[PDB]
């Protein structure tokens, strides 16, 4: 059996995994679904957070708490692929594999903002998404709150109204920390570069467009690619059984 650690994307929280966690547990696995900083029911506000690395603190702290010899399979969604890379550069030995589900896939050859800048060229219009600025640690940071119409049409395209309602209800303001990411030291070959990486995507994704998702595969070759037919960007909501099937096959492959 495996221990999966489920990692949401920006403006989201552990709650996006509410369908997938019971299914993985019904297969016998251990599952942790974290709220990152200022996300979900985390007490902090985004304006206290000055970088992706501080944003990732609950994942780093969880991994620090793993006793020696315990390995986990990280599963990230959307921007959560970046939290994976940060965690991997400190605790690569605790990571049996990383699975990127409709997610960004950073590399080691370019700066940590690389795949995010590519994402805004491929998808530059975020519809009713609002933006704001705050200063933390001397740097001006642009925060955002995903627009409800963007959520409806581009992320939750195929989700029922009861799932979409949770998003209107629970998504919170966040930030891409895009300028901070550009100046951060590169992810390292020895840490992040060394972990097994499995890339899960759908060409029906209406925000992480096929051009982007395919460019990422070409830019940084995963150890395994699964293409999910159908669904939408919220693959753990619209294709939950398929994702649990893929995760069982990763566990069977990577301990």
């Amino acid at each position: 059996f495996a221990h999966f650690v489920l990692i949401h994307g920006i403006c989201h929280g552990a709650w996006i995994w509410h369908k997938l966690k019971p299914l993985l547990e019904a297969l016998g696995h251990k599952v942790t679904a974290l709220d990152l900083a200022a996300s979900g029911v985390d007490p902090r506000q985004i304006e206290e957070i000055g970088s992706f690395d501080e944003y990732s603190e609950p994942l780093l702290t969880f991994l620090e708490a793993l006793p020696p010899g315990e390995k986990v399979i990280l599963v990230g969604h959307s921007l959560g692929g970046l939290n994976i890379a940060i965690a991997a550069d400190k605790y690569c030995e605790k990571i049996a594999a990383a699975v990127f589900v409709a997610s960004v896939l950073p590399d080691t050859e370019h700066c940590p903002s690389y795949v995010v800048d590519k994402l805004m060229e491929v998808f530059p219009d975020w519809k009713d998404t609002t933006y704001f600025t705050y200063t933390k640690d001397g740097k001006e940071i642009t925060g955002l709150k995903l627009g409800f119409t963007l959520l409806r049409e581009n992320l939750y395209t195929l989700c029922g109204p009861e799932e979409y309602e949770l998003a209107k209800m629970l998504t919170r303001k966040s930030s891409l920390f895009q300028n901070i990411l550009a100046k951060r030291p590169f992810f390292t070959k020895e840490g992040y570069g060394s972990i097994k990486k499995i890339y899960v995507w759908t060409d029906q994704d209406e925000i992480f467009l096929p051009e982007f998702q395919l460019w990422q595969i070409e830019n940084y070759k995963p150890d395994k690619v699964y293409k999910v037919e159908g669904g939408d960007h919220m693959l753990q909501l619209t294709k939950t059984k398929e994702i649990a099937e893929i995760l069982q096959e990763v566990a069977d492959t990577y301990n």
